[PDB]
C-alpha cells in the first residue's frame, strides 16, 4: 500500500463527470473540477485540465494522469504551508500517507480547523489525536472513510485498508 492505491480506494474511479460526496462537479480518482452549479462550467474545467474538448468524459490514462497530479499538489502544498509542514515532517510515511488524504480530500483550508488534532499528532498522542479526529465535520459527513484515515493515524499501519 501507498498514497495512490490508498487514496484508490477512497476516491474510486469514474471516467464521466460525476457529484462528489458534497454535490461539486469531479472526473476520474477525486479530481474536483469546480463548486459552481453549472455543468458547463465543469466541462470547461476539465477541457482546460486535460488540454483537449473532452465533452465530460476522459480516458483511464488522462485520470491517472490528474490522479498523480493531484497527489504531487498536495504534498506539495503541505510543505509550502507553515502549519502543516512540520507535523508532516514529524510523521512515518505510512502516517504521511493519512496526512496527504485529508488534504487531497479537504485541501488546505478544510484542514485550517484541524489545529489541535495536528499538535497531538506531532506529539505522537496516538489514541488522543484519534479521538479529536473525529470530532469534527469530515467525519460526521464521510464517517467510513474518516474511520479509515483515523485508523492509519492511531496505528501507523495499512490495516484499515487490508481486504479493501
Ligand atoms: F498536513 C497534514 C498533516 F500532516 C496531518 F497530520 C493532518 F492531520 C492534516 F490534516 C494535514 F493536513
Ligand atoms: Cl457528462
Amino acid at each position: 500500500m501507498n498514497i495512490f492505491e490508498m487514496l484508490r480506494i477512497d476516491e474510486g474511479l469514474r471516467l464521466k463527470i460525476y457529484k462528489d460526496t458534497e454535490g461539486y462537479y469531479t472526473i476520474g480518482i477525486g479530481h474536483l473540477l469546480t463548486k459552481s452549479p453549472s455543468l458547463n462550467a465543469a466541462k470547461s474545467e476539465l477541457d482546460k485540465a486535460i488540454g483537449r474538448n473532452t465533452n465530460g468524459v476522459i480516458t483511464k490514462d488522462e485520470a491517472e494522469k490528474l490522479f498523480n497530479q493531484d497527489v504531487d499538489a498536495a504534498v506539495r502544498g503541505i510543505l509550502r504551508n507553515a502549519k502543516l509542514k512540520p507535523v508532516y515532517d514529524s510523521l512515518d510515511a505510512v502516517r504521511r500517507a493519512a496526512a496527504i488524504n485529508m488534504v487531497f480530500q479537504m485541501g488546505e483550508t478544510g484542514v485550517a480547523g484541524f489545529t489541535n488534532s495536528l499538535r497531538m499528532l506531532q506529539q505522537k498522542r496516538w489514541d488522543e489525536a484519534a479521538v479529536n479526529l473525529a470530532k469534527s465535520r469530515w467525519y460526521n459527513q464521510t464517517p467510513n472513510r474518516a474511520k479509515r484515515v483515523i485508523t492509519t493515524f492511531r496505528t501507523g499501519t495499512w490495516d484499515a485498508y487490508k481486504n479493501l
